[PDB]
């Protein structure tokens, strides 16, 4: 009974980890977009010299 | 990523170098024209002495 309860808890933790992975993927995609935009800004500023 | 940003910066530097080369070429052409005109002036004056 205790091991079955622990297995259910582990399944819940796995679902939470999937949710967290989705959040991290979204945030990292935003980070990549920010990297690209910042690189473009730096290139424009260098051309502005 | 840092190298790609540097490559973009060097591309901007190349564009700036091309613009500066065009400016220098125009200035040099005008300078040569002025030199020729002043040489003509000197020839005329030494004829007029």
């Amino acid at each position: 009974t205790t091991m079955r309860s622990d297995n259910q808890a582990l399944s819940a933790v796995q679902d939470a980890l999937g949710l967290g992975a989705a959040k991290v993927d979204t945030a990292y995609s935003g980070m990549e977009s920010a990297i690209e935009v910042v690189k473009e800004i730096k290139a424009k500023l260098v051309a502005a010299t």
